[PDB]
């Protein structure tokens, strides 16, 4: 148990910190 938006912001959001 934990969500899952976080871990989406946290693969698209995060992700594109990341990246750029």
């Amino acid at each position: 148990n934990s969500g899952l938006s976080f871990e989406e912001l946290y693969r698209n959001l995060y992700t594109m910190v990341l990246h750029k």
